[PDB]
């Protein structure tokens, strides 16, 4: 249905002389610094309740699916959590013991602060292994070398044990209680905004790379391949070549074995997702396969008579708590600091991925807080950071998994593991369990497929995922979302720089106007051309700005300017001895879609509009709608003969003005 | 004057359905590889005319004002050039008789390759401190250590001369080949572009910490006090603290000296600036203050009778050019190229700020490629990297100069010095030329002048610019820029994330719509609101833009949903035991001034459409022109249900569908 908008022409002068403005509030802190939470009870049972989220998911889950499923993901990812804490502990200097705390009470403080499902807190191994060498830098590896022992030549040096591994536990319980209260004072302040920086894309070239990580970390574990530590730039292709170039030494036996197990896993794995209609609840392979290989090597001595590898080292009992030592909480402020980001980072990675799958978007402060006084709680145990792996939260996700009370029985599955069920699971072979992640890792290795499908949507988000794989990938997972970051917010600035400039024009008798690039049978005014730039007119895009203008008008005014002054000397040096300009009128520049104007952007704008005032073209503006004109007015941009006049509020305003001025 | 636009209401698909669309060039680059330049002689002779800067200027000025005013500028800042080699020669650990030949032969190759007027191509401070410390490292003190010369108890350990000088202005000229290649092959793809970042807020703010890093560096060599080497982080506080503390050591007669000189020098500077219009010509005080302080110097001996401090040590002759050593260009290469870069910054700044007092904005690459070739041309005969210093560019523009022949005259006069005039100016006490530089500092001093009307235009830019300053302070100028450039990086992708987001409303019995935070009188649909976010969906703005949505329509649709589904189960419940939505029917987003979306951005839009559609409340949007829309289709934003007819053309087309759908 058509539509009677007769309306005078509006310029911005002209729309101004008979309206009115609103007073800005300029609202001063000195009296409303009382306004957010004064008295009103409301705000404050708001903000208790969004600082615990306990009571938001246990009031509200549903026992239908929950209870089996959940409890089979807890033993799986426990399991998986006690083999990475077996091995972390012996990879951050420590001794293998605390692997199973760091496991059970971060997990455990976590259950009633921290609103993000999927997630398994626990070591991490990059985190585990800067632990390591900020351990093994403030403190000797010979703490008293007692020589003796009546060796072969000189006094038998031999390693001081006991307050060694001590000291080692000591330094480390510091060290966490130091990373868990930067934690604390980071989600003090508020500083969450930057969860809005990390991209899908982002999080899944990171993901993918990281899979990639556990991966090769699980297979030199899974062959039995004597590797070097390796971290920082290029670790990950160091460790793969070491590997391949170790693969001599390795168990035949414990390689089958966990070849078969991987095989089986996988083929049931496929099979369930085939068959998950008929049996309603998922079968939990994983104890399955568990418990086959216990019995398999139990029965067998796979260890002393076959070299397989296993646990054979599970302890017993809790230890007391203890305290710390602040007289060292300076030293560990100055490295620290860095490896707690990193840690919040990984954290929120493990999330966001999941954040692709199911509705479920988290808050970057709630879970800085929870992962602080998570690790803050760590501390006094002598526990570990309160990071979370990849491959736990993979298998928790993978293998059912609703909420986080998988690692409420998880933790109680470690717990009775640890008090009662130690012995149990001794000749586990370290394979299958470290086979099971590999299977799960499909989750994620599958991600990749999206590339494909990414790069026919938009070219951008395609090369800004794969090139974060393949930095992380050269620069470790430390330097891999910072890289990531760096390059995702280089990709926005050039997309905000070069946008996609078009010539507009109208259609037959009415007053749309579209660009004439991309339709046909369009009509342009004779003398009369528009201009729509698309995009804030910052200090980057002003030669681009300079560029558009003059490749659509299709002169340059300088070099016009230059020629038409050169050729006035001329002909009046010709009248003292004796005697490629377009027919455009004037330009309307569409920039209506500007956002965002600084001082050198309203200064070339001005310098543009004079320019074109010296050949006698004038140059039109459109819909500077709110603060743009007044961003422009304030920095001095009318000051003697430029007036608002030449600005108009609709493009078909200025048409119609340069239509009846001539 | 009213216009009868009446139009029936056209969406999207009612406006494609009866126009036409132009068939996209995909323009392959198998067959228009040999487009750019393939037999046309004028792209070539431009290209031939832009390569080589000299046939533009020179066939070009007037000497009716130039000149005596270049011969005087040049005169000056030649002087200034002699003294800033003679310092950096020492400083950088060579032999001090290169300096001249740094100021004289660069000059000479940048004369005829080079567009960027009042500019003095020569040796800069942090760029000679770092030739040094990369020469020390790569070349040990004690080449021989002759142990001759019958000492005290041992061997006279004597440090070997003749070879050891010779071997450091060969590393220097191999050195300074290898940055020029490096600059040569940085232009030689083009890589120009860098220079649209550099902003006028972070120019000024590089360059007013550059002038008080010169001012330090002046004021140290003023007043003779041993101040040790300090580069990187904390330089200028260090050399400041360190010349505070060592302030006992200092010449009385050459401290009273430099001070009077930079009284009657600035004196008769404003005495020009007030008196400009009396004496046509600028009186260059500059040979006059050099002349009488060589007489009174030569009349009493200054350095002998009074200790005061004098150059003493001008050399003679010109050395042949002598072949490098290509053998060690490799190792150069692991570190010369990133001084190679910071030394083009460097370049462009000492041009940029000038680009605020003259419209003479130049092009990146050009530049490059001149400075390159400079540098290469400097090889072979043994000169300093091609920089330019801040003290010499500024002394040549405020004492006169007009163009770039300035620079060829001060290397005929160093030239004419260092062949016939060296002992002439051999009594010169180094502080009146070390005063002159302050003299003219204050150009630049006076740029900190700017921050409060930077401040009141835009409260952006000022930031910017007092950020710059503060941190190049503090990181030293290599890191400043650096820095600087990140910081403005971040503020484009801050404004570009936080937009300012306002309701919109029509304006009584017409169709233009404005915002009504800064309005009055305005009228707004009854069930229908308006939203423009003016700001591009990006990843980052993606919960910015849901909470602008559920602050403008007052309600959350996530909480809503949540209270409506646990109502509707507690009704059920109770009829099977026995028995704050506000009135706005849908809501227009006018997302206009977007330029450009992403993945995560058109998910959240579907996500956002799905949850509102489950509201029961429509969600309706505005002029998606020509890529915005295409992005969202290709992106399969449309798969079922929601289709192109929910979009418009215009805002006044969707209020007025909203108003005739009920």
């Amino acid at each position: 249905c058509s539509y009677t908008v007769s309306r005078p022409v509006y310029s911005e002068l002209a729309f101004q002389q008979q309206r009115e403005r609103r007073l800005p509030e300029r609202r001063t802190l000195r009296d409303s610094l009382a306004r957010s939470c004064s008295c009103s009870r409301k705000r404050a049972f708001g903000v208790v309740k969004t600082l615990l989220p306990i009571l938001d998911w246990l009031p509200k889950y549903r026992v239908k699916e929950w209870l089996l499923s959940d409890i089979i993901s807890g033993v799986s990812t426990g399991l998986v959590g006690t083999l990475q804490g077996m091995a972390y502990a012996l990879l951050a200097a420590v001794p293998v013991q605390f692997g199973l705390y760091s496991a059970f009470f971060p997990i455990l403080t976590y259950f009633v602060f921290g609103t993000s499902r999927h997630i398994s807190v626990g070591p991490f191994p990059v985190v585990s292994l800067m632990v390591g060498s900020v351990v093994l830098s403030m403190a000797p590896d010979d703490h008293f070398l007692v020589p003796s022992g009546n060796g072969s030549a000189l006094n038998s040096t031999t390693l001081d044990t006991g307050t060694r591994d001590a000291a080692r536990v000591l330094l480390a319980s510091t060290l966490t209680l130091l990373v868990g209260i930067i934690q604390l004072v980071f989600g003090g302040l508020q500083i969450g905004f930057i969860v809005r920086y990390l991209a899908d894309p982002l999080v899944g070239g990171f993901t993918t790379a990281a899979a990639f990580q556990v991966l090769v970390s699980q297979l030199k574990i899974v062959l039995n391949v004597s590797t070097k530590n390796y971290n920082g730039i290029l670790s990950i292709i160091y460790t793969l070549i070491e590997i391949f170039q170790n693969i001599g030494d390795t168990n035949i036996a414990d390689f089958i074995a966990g070849l078969l197990t991987i095989i089986v896993c996988m083929a049931v794995k496929e099979l369930n997702d085939r068959f998950k209609h008929r049996i309603p609840v998922p079968i939990p392979i994983e104890v399955i396969v568990t418990i086959i290989a216990t019995a398999i090597s139990y029965g067998a001595n796979l260890e002393k008579n076959y070299n397989a590898g296993i646990v054979k080292s599970i302890p017993s009992g809790f230890l007391p708590p203890v305290l710390p030592s602040v007289g060292l909480f300076s030293d560990m402020l100055a490295a620290s600091f860095s490896i707690a980001v990193v840690a919040y980072a990984i954290a929120v990675s493990v999330g966001k991925v999941y954040a692709t799958k199911h509705d479920y978007v988290i808050d970057g402060n709630q879970e800085f807080i929870a992962f602080g006084i998570s690790n803050v709680f760590s501390g006094f145990f002598s526990c570990f950071v309160a990071t979370t792996a990849l491959s736990r939260t993979a298998v928790q996700e993978s293998t059912g998994g609703k909420t986080q009370v998988a690692g409420l029985i998880s933790a109680v599955i470690v717990m009775v593991a640890i008090v009662a069920l130690g012995r149990l699971l001794e000749p586990l072979q370290k394979s299958v369990l470290a086979a099971v992640v590999i299977a799960n890792l499909k989750g994620m290795f599958m991600q990749v497929c999206d590339v494909p499908r990414l790069w026919k949507q938009n070219k951008t988000d395609a090369v800004i995922w794969v090139f974060t794989c393949i930095m992380s990938i050269i620069l470790g997972l430390d330097l891999g979302l910072l890289a990531g970051l760096l390059f995702a917010l280089l990709t926005v600035v050039l997309r905000v720089q070069f946008p996609s400039w078009n010539g507009l024009g109208s259609v037959p008798s009415t007053d749309i106007y579209k660009s004439i690039t991309h339709y046909k049978n369009l009509e342009e005014p004779e003398g009369v051309k528009i201009l729509r730039f698309s995009s804030p007119i910052f200090y980057g895009n002003v030669d681009g700005f300079k560029k558009c203008i003059n490749s659509t008008v299709g002169f340059d005014a300088i070099r016009v300017y230059n020629k038409r002054l050169k050729a006035l000397r001329r002909i009046q040096k010709l009248i003292k001895k004796g005697q490629p300009k377009v027919p455009i009128h004037s330009l309307v520049l569409d920039c209506g879609a500007v956002s965002f104007l600084d001082v050198v952007g309203v200064r070339s704008l001005r310098m543009i509009v004079k320019e074109f005032q010296r050949i006698d073209v004038n140059v039109y503006f459109a819909l500077l709608q709110d603060d743009v004109l007044e961003k422009m007015e304030q920095c001095g941009f009318f000051d003697d003969n430029i007036r608002k006049d030449r600005f108009f509020l609709t493009v078909h305003d200025a048409i119609l003005h340069l239509q009846n001025q001539v």
